[PDB]
């Protein structure tokens, strides 16, 4: 026996339980926004303590592991995907995700090596870069017209979110500047995965 403070073990959720969620297959950058939205106007955390994740590499092809979409125990192949982490008061870190069959929200060491898992054995292009984005420079500056959604004839992939686009004073569009792992485009820090646990990891 080993003995390992107490706080993460009463975390409260910053979100409402996941079936009451704002959500959208296929589009998880909205997803998170609308999480963000929700705390903002909320009094019980500070977005100061909140982050979107992009998930993604240069070839645009991230295995993640423990998804809806594939039950299992294979991975999900996307072009980029996007979550939640709460950094708690007491240093927890916990990931909001939507689409993971993990609980929601999911403690971050447990979403990191179960739904995540190690690069050591992927084929290094298919690695996993993190873009950490404030949740308030999120809300201030994402912008998505959906058109990466629509086939060449302006029809819908997937079906679209149930309200208008995201828009801001400066964008229509700039969900390619959050996608991308090029610290030289966009907002927020890029990591590896090592970078990244090391970042938030308890």
């Amino acid at each position: 026996q080993d003995m390992e403070g107490p706080a993460a073990v009463h975390y409260q959720p910053a979100s409402p339980p996941r079936d009451a969620c704002v959500y959208s297959s296929c589009y998880s950058e909205e997803n998170v926004w609308k999480l963000c939205e929700y705390i903002k106007n909320h009094d019980q955390y500070p977005l100061e303590e909140c982050y979107a994740v992009f998930i993604s590499n240069e070839r645009k092809m991230i295995p993640i592991w423990k998804q809806q979409a594939r039950p299992g125990d294979g991975p999900v192949i996307w072009d980029y995907h996007v979550v939640l982490l709460h950094v708690s008061s007491g240093g927890q870190s916990f990931i909001y995700d939507l689409d993971t069959v993990l609980p929601f929200p999911c403690l971050f060491d447990t979403y990191v090596e179960d739904a995540i898992k190690s690069d050591d054995d992927i084929h290094p292009q298919f690695r996993r870069k993190f873009r950490v984005i404030c949740a308030d420079s999120y809300l201030k500056n994402f912008a998505s017209d959906r058109s990466h959604m629509k086939d060449s004839s302006g029809n819908w992939r997937e079906p679209p979110p149930p309200y208008p686009c995201i828009e801001t004073g400066d964008s229509k569009m700039n969900l390619n500047d959050f996608i991308s792992m090029d610290p030289k485009v966009g907002w927020g820090a890029v990591y590896t995965l090592s970078e990244f646990t090391h970042r938030f990891g308890s």
